[PDB]
């Protein structure tokens, strides 16, 4: 659908062709090349014959790339510090998949200023869409570093675009890594991801896709026909034009090494130790190389038949070959998965049964199972330390979160031991139920139930079911299909867009309890005003209540809500109010002064929690009433009664200390800079500016509720009780005041 001519192509005499195999547009400097350069159209042609002159380490290669764009003569890029793989700034993706995801949607919407323009970043990325490929294809990981130079072109203000991009890329490959310029190809394919799309180039070299360049000018939907489908979704054009690049670091370092897998090249410090521990034998070469070569020719969306095609090829039976490579697949996955695990846990992912947590856990189960398949009994946490020992030099937080990380593994590995036992029994029982029910195989669906609810991988369900004559049928793409199952998924509308924003008098003065305002509109029994001291529901804090005095009558405000920027007021007498009218409002103050205490107190508590429990602690939920308040956090073990006391004790020391509680609007990016992602506790607030409440040297938080000037005014905090809401979420209940 899109064009794809660049200056460079036109000037240096590239030819655009349609691949003989797949018919896709691609750009080659070589008039012979008939295929796109991408498997299965091409093979791996760099194993033992590296495609980059010298040998690079992960650390050299990263620093190379980073330096190149940072110091570039023509376009200098701003260097940006990598983001947590746990997307604290948004609510739509579970983990960080591409580097661009760091910048959706706020930066790409010009709602938030980019940290640089252009910018260069090395971004840890996690993709479970390829989890079944790890250890098989030799090129996929769960966790890899996407290196990227990004450029945000807001209207009437270019940085750079398509032409300059294919160049800075092509420069780096040839003038930095010294790649053979007529082995580079540029395949055309659009790229969609995390809310945006655009046409893109797949940079292909010697049989391995090493980079991807996206020219992003699209945003999703919403539910109205200047639309374009990019990958079976709907987009409309967008104001910004963004340069989305993605450079496979691992893939490049593999290239400068020619080892049999990218894993041997990047994850040596884990793979080779593990080979000794398994006592596995250094595989036959005429077997190893004639499998290493053909490995890139098969993905899964039927691995069986590749196995027969390398069997026939090399000269042996499938089992004979299975025997040979199988241990290597397992070692690679373990090495990989456990690195994914190190990055997630350090970024405060707490294993559980939902969202990111679910994933960490999945990863842990698959790992343990592989260790058991290799007949190894080294604890998982020991593998993980190898990753910490190695990476804590470049990633300082791995050493800082090291105890929480290791400990978290321990407990999950303990818990698995038992979950297996009772699960094995529970499944066998309800399989024996099915043999007689007349079922000889076990559907995929049921196999996914057995993981979802019992915690059993199907390498376990297949044996248990065969020691009773039902069949071992594991889909190749199982684990990725399981990873999909990690997420799920009103009062007044319409007549509101035309009305102005409601002035929020509670933000100017939280102690304001009386005010006057003009009745802007009276839909149903909801009254709209221009300005209001009534705090609408949201934040964990419930609505304010009180009276609106109108023509000398008191009318009760029973509910205050907020649609968009317009706050609605449920009254008892919709008749008594007319558009135009001037009303005197009075807040039910007691109810409010109580709420503020439970609010401020929640932040004081939040501070204490982090200080005892540690850094992984993040709001999972909040509810307060005038009486008690509750704060669900994300934690792994139970909060002991000795801790519960230390938390409460520290909290009360701060209420005693009477520290300043101060709030101020800040542009999103300055805010995230000054204070880090901690600000995004409960929720992720929209808009160009955010309200930052801070308690002096204690807590800081993008929060929109009404607070108190000073902690003294909270009064003592009695922690009533802690309790476990679900895996990874514990709950602290308490009540403040006199
Ligand atoms: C830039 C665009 N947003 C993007 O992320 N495209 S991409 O999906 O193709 O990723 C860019 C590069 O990251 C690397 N990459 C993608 N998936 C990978 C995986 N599973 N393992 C290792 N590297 C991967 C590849 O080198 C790829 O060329
Ligand atoms: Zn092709
Ligand atoms: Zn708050």
């Amino acid at each position: 659908e899109f064009i794809m001519k660049t200056r460079m192509f036109e000037e240096e005499g590239w030819i655009r062709k349609k691949c003989k195999v797949c018919g896709k547009p691609f750009w080659t400097l070589d008039p012979d090349r008939e295929t796109c350069g991408d498997p299965p159209c091409d093979e791996y042609q760099f194993i033992g014959k590296p495609g980059i002159p010298r040998k690079y380490t992960l650390d050299e290669m990263r620093e190379k790339f980073l330096r190149f764009f940072e110091k570039h003569e023509i376009y200098p890029h701003g260097r940006v510090k990598r983001y947590p793989v746990l997307p604290r700034w948004r609510d739509d993706v579970l983990l960080v998949g591409a580097s661009i995801m760091d910048f959706q949607p706020w930066v790409i919407s010009g709602e938030a200023d980019p940290p640089a323009n252009p910018l260069v970043i090395s971004q840890p990325s996690i993709r479970f869409t390829d989890i079944d490929n790890v250890g098989i294809t030799g090129r996929h990981f769960t966790i890899f570093e996407m290196m990227a130079h990004h450029a945000f072109n807001y209207p009437g203000k270019p940085i750079y675009w398509m032409d300059e991009t294919v160049e800075l890329a092509f420069e780096f490959f040839t003038k930095e890594l010294k790649m053979k310029p007529e082995d580079i190809t540029f395949k055309e394919n659009p790229w969609a991801g995390g809310g945006n799309a655009g046409p893109a180039f797949e940079v292909l070299y010697r049989g391995l896709e090493v980079a991807t360049l996206v020219f992003m000018q699209y945003k999703k939907a919403p539910e109205q026909d200047q639309v374009v489908v990019i990958k079976g979704e709907k987009y409309i054009p967008m104001e910004t034009k963004v340069v989305d690049t993605g450079y496979g670091l691992e893939r490049l370092v593999w290239m400068s090494q020619g080892t049999p897998t990218a894993y041997d090249a990047v994850l040596g410090y884990v793979v080779e130790p593990l080979k000794k521990m398994a006592g596995i034998e250094k595989i036959d070469e005429k077997i190893l190389m004639e499998n290493s070569r053909l490995a890139g020719m098969f993905d899964i969306e039927d691995l069986r038949y590749l196995r027969e095609q390398v069997a026939k090829r090399v000269g042996i039976t499938v089992e004979e070959l299975e025997k040979a490579i199988r241990p290597y697949e397992l070692i690679y996955a373990i090495a990989d998965h456990t690195k994914a695990l190190t990055f997630m846990l350090a970024d405060g992912v707490v294993p559980s049964n939902v969202k990111a947590g679910y994933l960490a856990r999945l990863l842990i189960r698959k790992s343990i199972r592989h260790l058991r398949e290799l007949g190894l009994e080294v604890p998982l946490s020991e593998i993980v330390a190898l990753h910490i020992k190695e990476l804590h030099k470049t990633f300082p937080e791995f050493k800082e979160m090291e105890d929480i990380i290791l400990e978290m593994i321990e407990l999950e590995e303990k818990k698995y031991a038992e979950t297996l036992r009772r699960g094995s029994d529970l499944v066998r029982r309800e399989i024996a139920k099915l043999k007689k029910k007349g079922i000889k195989e076990i559907p995929v669906e049921k196999l996914v139930t057995f993981y979802e609810s019992h915690g059993l991988t199907p390498e376990i369900v297949k044996e248990i079911a065969e020691k009773e004559g039902v069949k071992v049928n594991i889909p190749d793409n199982f684990y990725s299909m399981v990873a999909k199952e990690a997420e799920r998924t009103l009062v007044d509308f319409e007549l509101l867009k035309d009305l102005p924003d409601t002035r929020r008098l509670y933000y100017e003065d939280p102690f304001m309890k009386e005010f006057d305002a003009k009745v802007l509109r009276v839909i149903k029994d909801w009254v709209i005003l221009d300005a209001t001291a009534f705090y609408p529901e949201g934040g964990g804090q419930p609505y304010d209540t009180g009276v609106l005095i109108v023509n000398g009558r008191e009318v009760k405000v029973t509910n205050v809500q907020k649609v968009g920027k317009v706050i609605i007021h449920k009254v008892e007498d919709p008749g008594a109010f007319k558009e135009g009218m001037i009303v005197h409002g009075k807040i039910d103050w007691k109810r409010r002064i109580q709420h503020m205490r439970h609010h401020t107190g929640t932040h004081v508590l939040m501070g204490a929690l982090v200080r005892v429990l540690g850094r992984h602690v993040w709001q999972a939920g909040s509810q307060l009433t005038t009486d008690w308040a509750r704060l669900d956090i994300s934690h792994y073990k139970r909060i002991s009664e000795e801790e519960l006391k230390e938390i409460e004790m520290l909290a009360n020391r701060i209420v005693m200390e009477d520290r300043k509680v101060t709030w101020e609007w800040l542009p999103r990016t300055t805010a995230e800079q000054k204070y880090g992602f901690r600000l995004y506790q409960g929720g992720v607030v929209p808009g160009r500016e955010i309200r930052v409440v801070k308690i002096e040297d204690w807590d800081v938080q993008a929060c929109g509720g009404t607070h108190l000037p000073s902690t003294g005014l909270v009064g003592p905090i009695k922690i009533l009780r802690t309790e476990r809401i679900q895996d990874g979420v514990e709950r602290i209940i308490f009540a403040c005041g006199e």
